[PDB]
């Protein structure tokens, strides 16, 4: 989309996120999410894939790496090995776990 591209502005969408829904706004919108203003609606800002549902102990950037490996944002800020791996694919493992 054209719109909510900085952490700040993602945040602010959340002023109206349901205190029930167990994953809060921070961890949103840290992994490029922001809230539609429904239930617990929320969107990528670039690749626009929507996620609803969430549970207890769910990762946004998981879920993102999950649904959307191809969004360039959660490329840029994850990286292309570990959108790999959420996706079952592991020859880089070794590097992976070495260099960090
Ligand atoms: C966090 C986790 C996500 N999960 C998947 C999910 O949310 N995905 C997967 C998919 C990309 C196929 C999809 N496409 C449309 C919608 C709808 C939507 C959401 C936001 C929005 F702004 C506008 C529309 C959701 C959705 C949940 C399980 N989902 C629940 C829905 O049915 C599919 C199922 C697999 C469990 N929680
Ligand atoms: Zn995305």
């Amino acid at each position: 989309g054209s719109h909510m591209q900085t952490h700040a502005a993602r945040m602010r969408t959340f002023m109206y996120w349901p205190s029930s829904v167990p994953v809060q706004p921070e961890q949103l919108a840290s992994a490029g999410f922001y809230y539609v203003g429904r239930n617990d609606d929320v969107k990528c800002f670039c690749c626009d894939g929507g996620l609803r549902c969430w549970e207890s102990g769910d990762d946004p950037w998981v879920e993102h790496a999950k649904w959307f490996p191809r969004c360039e944002f959660l490329i840029r800020m994850k990286g292309q090995e570990f959108v790999d791996e959420i996706q079952g694919r592991y020859p880089h493992l070794l590097e992976q776990l070495l260099s960090t």
